[PDB]
């Protein structure tokens, strides 16, 4: 189990994000584009999740509502474990660390270890 998004899912959210066509194949592919808006793609994805605040900060209670939405096969237990790990560590994450880009991939690379100790 990890948090990858299915094809549609990406196509889906990254037109509401208005994704240039390059990025989103990139995206597609589980890499990371280059460009400036295409990096940020994943924030702006997940953020219209509810999984993340609008300053970029984790969202504990969307991180929990998103999850269940979603990924509803999981138990509501093996959600919540795995939420209140990944929020303990964003606790000590300031503002200016959740503005970039980067800070969506650290929160679902959080949660994807967390799966993987299942």
């Amino acid at each position: 189990a990890s948090m990858r998004f299915t094809t549609e899912q990406i196509d889906y959210y990254g037109k509401a994000c208005n994704a240039s066509e390059d990025d989103l194949v990139v995206v597609k592919s589980y890499k990371v584009p280059s460009t400036e808006t295409g990096k940020c793609l994943m924030k702006c994805m997940i953020t219209k999740l509810g999984l993340l605040n609008d300053d970029g900060s984790y969202n504990k209670t969307g991180m929990e509502a998103g999850l269940k939405k979603y990924w509803s096969e999981w138990s509501t237990e093996k959600i919540e474990t795995i939420n209140n790990k990944c929020y303990e560590e964003a606790l000590l994450v300031s503002k200016e660390v959740v503005a970039t880009c980067n800070y969506s991939y650290t929160v679902m690379a959080c949660l994807n270890k967390q799966l993987d100790l299942d």
